[PDB]
């Protein structure tokens, strides 16, 4: 790897926005599964926008999620890098 958690901030800039590559960032560090309000939290911003990031990437491929049903399903998200290789 070693070039591919830029040549895959790279891949994703050139698709969406910058608002997104922040997401994608947080994922890509932790280096295990987050849920929006991980990544909302340890981050600071709206949840709401938080979770309209993922699903842009996630659409493109950048990221996947499960949902897993302590009442509430959940989703989490993880970065399709691995697939990148």
């Amino acid at each position: 790897m070693v070039n591919a958690e830029d040549l895959f901030i790279n891949l994703a800039k050139s698709l969406l926005g910058d608002d997104v590559i922040d997401v994608l960032r947080i994922l890509l560090d932790k280096g295990t599964e987050m849920t929006d309000e991980e990544i909302a939290n340890q981050l600071n911003i709206k949840v709401n926008d938080v979770r309209k990031k993922l699903n842009l990437l996630e659409e493109q491929g950048f990221v996947s999620y499960r949902k897993t049903r302590s009442g509430w399903f959940i989703y989490y998200w993880k970065p399709n890098i691995d697939q990148i290789n």
